[PDB]
């Protein structure tokens, strides 16, 4: 089981048009912050080490975890003092991973994935993304993949109908991004169009919610009581 990096920076504070002040990962979900429920699930899956990449209000979040540690998994913090982007944050996290591969997850996403099966589908790739099959992919970014599940492109939200949600969860070999020439960049908009290695999707029908979507936010609160 790999180390997990959770990207909690650069997620902004809005809900649609409405701008907020609470770091999206700390939104209360029926008695517990969203980030805590995510970490509890990871611990249940066997995660032994979590790396929290933080930008906006890192201290508030740190203070929180000290006060209440929802998990016994090893937890490390990384305060980004300038916006590195999603790619820059992953590159920056590489220094702390000693193994050759690790997991990245967005901190405003909750997906009840089978991580042991995810790790196994990734053995013959240098980059693997988790995709979630749904009936209506309308509200979500989606994946355009071929009949061998090679990822051809990451598709912006807006397309209606059946589809595979871009979960933002990856398994990657550190070597592909560790020495990326830029310190600040977007993983999906800057890195992926350049990446020439084997890039496949692990596709499931896992429970998935994105807390930046109002309907999933209500769903989550109801789910958890």
């Amino acid at each position: 089981m790999y180390d997990v990096v959770i990207l909690a920076g650069g997620l902004g504070t809005r809900l649609k048009s409405v701008s907020g002040d609470i770091p999206k990962p700390m939104v209360d979900i029926s008695g517990k912050p969203f980030l805590y429920r995510l970490m509890e699930y990871l611990e249940d899956q066997g995660v032994q080490r979590i790396i929290l990449s933080l930008s906006y209000k890192a201290d508030y979040i740190i203070d929180s975890l000290i006060k209440d540690n929802p998990v016994n998994s090893k937890v490390d913090f990384i305060i980004e003092n300038e916006p590195l982007g999603t790619g820059g944050a992953i590159k920056n996290a590489c220094k702390y991973i000693e193994a050759s591969k690790f997991i990245v997850i967005n901190g405003d996403t909750y997906c009840e994935l089978d991580y042991k099966k995810f790790i196994e589908s990734s053995l013959d790739s240098d980059l693997q993304i988790s995709g979630v099959e749904v009936d209506d992919v309308c509200r979500y970014g989606s994946l355009d993949i071929d009949h061998d599940f090679h990822v051809n492109s990451i598709v912006e939200k807006g397309h209606q109908g059946t589809g595979i949600i871009n979960s933002g969860t990856y398994i990657l070999s550190k070597k592909i991004i560790e020495d990326y020439p830029h310190d600040k960049f977007s993983f999906e908009l800057d890195f992926l169009p350049k990446f020439t290695g084997v890039f496949k999707a692990f596709v499931t029908k896992a429970y998935f919610i994105d807390i930046g979507i109002p309907e999933d936010y209500y769903k989550a609160c109801e789910k958890f009581k």
